[PDB]
């Protein structure tokens, strides 16, 4: 009797769990017992040696993870859509120095204060305010001794990616200020227009060769300009992403396409992000299939909040226009303050999905909100790691959340800065430590079901993109059943 | 309208975490206004900063919580009764090395491996397997250079805390080695009869300064020993832990007294753990108003599971008698595993409390199940950092309890380990990192009433304890609000 209570319990906690109720038929039934015992005795070694790579740092783990016959098979999984991601996070650092540092009229240049920076131009760019001599590269790897060191210097001021990550970033703040910088310097080579056709096409490369088929991105879209110093503008950009996903879509049917989060920095005045909401509206005019709507970015502790922004956030309200929203919000270690209270207010303004949503479990009201409206959370597991909300991922509060089946995506978020590549990692991190033991071939699926559910197709794109990933999957599934 | 939403969904969030039903007079509404400026105030600096001493490691964080403002008011706050602790892990190590090495016939050995060890003993006794020669400390003391080095040197084996724990505690097991090492150096010194006495009488001595009034105990009841060489064993334990009890409330008429948790590692064999079983059934009967029940500890994650001791502890039930548990459980970062179930099996065998229940928050059918038969968590901040569970204590997994109002007691577990006195310094880590900024001075309160409620005092016994500590509480608000 009381091991009735026992079983029921148990059986309970099996049943809510995220994909808890789905029905696996015979041969994922199979490919479940495979990868659960892979599972588990990667899971058995990493309890004996405690060398468990969820629980390290991501840049000290991600040679063991690589090396795991469980990350090996979430590779190979169809793992739907990529939803939190951003411009130009998302391309291997590997080819921004080896194949667009070694294009010609290159140049490279430092700030008064040592911040390296790009340009592409001809002839060499005249000395400015933020720039004592530009320099072209093809002059300065022929000046220098070693050049593959060099190069290699250039790859390693691109990433975060460091030993002794606890040494380098001492704070949340010093992290932060490493990141937004490595985003200025690679800025000037990829606004470039032809850097910036190749980049987005190899972006879709990247995650359609991590057997990920959908893409909807945050972009700030800024100005991309030309040899002759010419710019263009916002509309200029959301028709090139357009251009080359129909040229990737082209020569690869199965994948989707991508789709524009129009975004803008949260550290500036209410005035200027009502300047970027009207962008935004008008942007959803003239391109509403490309452009998905808005969000606000940027360190969330340090800068306003989206009560701050309420004139400049209830515009298209009052303009009787829906501008659909797509907040990141709680990206914080506080709780009970004005920043954590942000899920709260995203929510307010009918965000179709939240960005990380890190403190909803510390909102067990928003929490209820949010799971009764069906509105998800964007889980990035290895960017809050390494940005130092949570050190080992085993503690990461999302843990919960899957505990009650929470709707939720997961997301890679900026990958290439964390020396991550496409959706995998992200799946392995959640898979392995967020989800616990016990998460199992449901979880994974209903996780890949949801990005499809949760992205913003319209419902009969859903379905065919179902359609497509169904066949992926049942591919997948007869793999791992031998 | 969207305003009132938001405005109630506040509002149930302030309702249902920890204490916040309880209706404050407008005495304790001004202790209460005082109370959270200077929370906000301290909390607003640490923003600024990133100077926040809960997400900091306690040893490098105790100096800055020792100059807090909220510290200085929670030492004066009458906090109930210390539920959680162990025998000898409750003293100020200070007085262990200045006062009780300095006592007559204490010798000092290392073992083959070099592990300090302890014994009085008259006269010097005879070189063994496990010690090769006993040396006087006396005689020590006057062949070294620096004595007050040497001194210090001791009182830094006593001890976990160190410069850069991160470095010196590679993993958990690092960790767990050092921390039983300390208990095995320092048994030697508290098992002497006189110091026992001294030692246990010290121990409220120095809970009563922090104003908590009464302390259940686990204790293993390891036998005490004379100069002769004579042991005494478990009842004479029992009968010294009253009389010492009885002598200290004789000069404290406020202070409750003690009572005995009996305990056993959960290293040792069922049937090693059947043969305590029973003795704490016998120490029942012997003495049912002093020895509250039993108890499993040690290395969780390593020892062996409640499960896997089914059969010893199922011997009071068959027997027809009731032998209460308050087993520690879930004491883990391991989630589904054979370890985090400990709390599901505590729950099947009626434990009276759970220790730390540190995965509670993972398994939401036990949460509501304990939950429903009113069975508290007994959360230990300080100790699941420095034993590595969680870096940054803003991430604690109790959060998400008390943001429901989940039924707990604070305590400190071993305090003198962590270099922590009392039950003030945990208060103040769930108080200003667990808890959040919202918590306030109901949250206090409710943990206060707490740790009376779940103690195993008769109730007629609790009525009294509540009329005392109502009294401490009405002085506590009259100050803080002047
Ligand atoms: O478009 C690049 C911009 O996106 C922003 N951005 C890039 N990655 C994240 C970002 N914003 C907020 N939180 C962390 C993570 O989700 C960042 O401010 C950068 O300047
Ligand atoms: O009586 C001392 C004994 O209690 C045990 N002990 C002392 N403090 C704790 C302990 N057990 C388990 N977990 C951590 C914390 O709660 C320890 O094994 C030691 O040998
Ligand atoms: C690049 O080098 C500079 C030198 O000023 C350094 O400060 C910066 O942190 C580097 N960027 C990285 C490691 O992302
Ligand atoms: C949210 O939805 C409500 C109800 O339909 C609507 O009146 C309001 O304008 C919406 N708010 C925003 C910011 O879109
Ligand atoms: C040491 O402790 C004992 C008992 O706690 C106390 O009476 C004595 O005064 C102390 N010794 C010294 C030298 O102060
Ligand atoms: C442990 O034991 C010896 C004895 O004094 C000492 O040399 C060593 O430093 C001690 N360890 C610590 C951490 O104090
Ligand atoms: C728990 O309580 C049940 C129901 O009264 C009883 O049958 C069982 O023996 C108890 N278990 C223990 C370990 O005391
Ligand atoms: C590298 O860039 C593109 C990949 O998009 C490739 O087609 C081209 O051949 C390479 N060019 C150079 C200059 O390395
Ligand atoms: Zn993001
Ligand atoms: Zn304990």
């Amino acid at each position: 009797s009381i091991d009735e209570t026992r079983a029921h319990l148990l059986l309970k906690e099996k049943m809510m769990r995220l994909g808890g109720r789905l029905v696996l038929n015979t041969k994922e039934e199979l490919a479940n017992e495979r990868l659960m015992t892979l599972k588990i005795a990667e899971m058995k070694e990493a309890m004996r040696t405690l060398i468990f790579p969820p629980s390290m740092h991501f840049f000290q783990a991600k040679h063991l993870i690589e090396r795991s016959q469980v990350f090996n098979i979430l590779r190979m999984m169809p793992k739907g859509a990529a939803l939190h991601l951003h411009d130009i996070g998302i391309v291997t650092m590997d080819w921004l120095v080896r194949n667009v540092t070694y294009r010609p009229h290159c140049h490279i240049c430092f700030t008064p204060r040592g911040i390296m920076q790009f340009r592409f131009a001809h002839p060499t760019p005249r000395p400015s305010e933020k720039c004592s001599k530009w320099i072209l590269l093809e002059d300065y790897r022929k000046r220098v001794q070693n050049v593959t060191e060099f190069d290699d210097s250039l790859l390693r001021n691109f990433t975060l990616v460091t030993q002794h990550p606890e040494v380098i970033y001492t704070n949340q703040n010093v992290v932060w200020s490493k990141f937004e910088t490595i985003f200025f310097t690679i800025s000037g080579l990829i606004h470039y227009a032809p850097v910036f056709r190749d980049y987005v096409f190899r972006s879709m490369q990247e995650f359609y060769e991590d057997n990920v088929l959908y893409m909807e991105i945050r972009a700030r879209l800024l100005p991309v300009y030309e040899l002759s110093g010419e710019h263009h503008d916002e509309e200029w950009s959301v028709k090139t992403y357009q251009e080359v996903a129909q040229k990737f879509v082209e020569t690869h049917p199965e994948f989707i396409g991508i789709k524009i989060i129009y975004s803008d920095h949260r550290s500036k005045d209410v005035a200027v992000i009502a300047e970027s909401i009207r962008m935004a509206m008008g942007l959803r005019i003239k391109f509403p299939t490309v452009v998905a709507g808005f969000d606000l970015v940027g360190h969330e502790d340090t800068g306003h909040s989206l009560h701050d922004y309420k004139e400049a956030l209830m515009i298209p309200a009052k303009d009787g226009v829906k501008l659909p929203y797509f907040f990141h919000a709680g990206e914080t270690d506080w709780q009970g303050t004005s920043i954590d209270r942000n899920i709260l207010d995203a929510l307010m303004l009918n965000t179709t999905r939240i960005g990380h949503g890190f403190a909803l479990s510390k909102h067990p009201a928003v929490r209820t909100y949010s799971w009764k409206k069906d509105i998800p959370i964007e889980v990035c597991p290895i960017s809050n790691q390494v940005l130092k909300l949570v050190s080992d991922l085993r503690n990461h509060p999302v843990a919960t959340l899957m505990a009650t089946g929470h709707p939720m995506v997961i997301s890679s978020d900026d990958p290439a800065m964390f020396g991550a590549k496409g959706l995998s990692y992200d799946f392995y991190e959640v898979f392995m430590g967020i989800g616990g033991m016990k998460a199992d071939l449901r979880t994974l699926k209903q996780l890949a079901m949801n990005s499809i559910k949760y992205s913003t197709l319209l419902e009969s794109e859903k379905n065919t993109f179902m359609e497509i990933w169904k066949k992926r999957w049942d591919k997948f599934i007869a793999d791992v059943a031998t």
